[PDB]
């Protein structure tokens, strides 16, 4: 259940993160430590390594709570593997 | 959304294919040329194809898309490179 396609709607420099669409009203929180290499450009600051409109696979490693959107990575949980 | 997270539950050599728990009721179905090579547990030859028992182990899970729906009674045909806008 825990997968999600999800596409970065805002880069925030201040908090070295993304805002990303993967479906849900609240926008979930990436930032930059749990960003995979396979999105990094051919020590970046994400505004160096995202871009709006482009797509992730994400999970949520915290649910939305308190004001808070989900907590996402792409360090995607994967048994046996 | 057409993401999902499969589990490997049946290993067919013959068919170099795996059968995919997804999540629906009916098993998807992913040949080898579909299998992303960093599922792979090593760095194979240039030249021809393992067996994908050497590939893949029941259990594991995989990341999936539906590149074929269910239809009939066949599974679906699902894929392991996704589509990524920017990637």
């Amino acid at each position: 259940a825990n997968i999600y396609k999800g596409k970065i709607t805002r880069i925030e420099p201040s908090l070295e993160a993304a805002f990303v669409d993967y479906g849900a009203e609240r926008h979930g929180f990436l930032p930059l430590k749990e960003i995979a290499r396979e999105y990094f450009p051919a020590r970046p600051n994400i505004k160096d390594v995202l871009r709006e409109g482009q797509e992730v696979i994400v999970q949520i490693d915290k649910e939305e709570r308190g004001n808070k959107g989900a907590a996402l990575t792409t360090f995607i949980s994967l048994a046996g593997s």
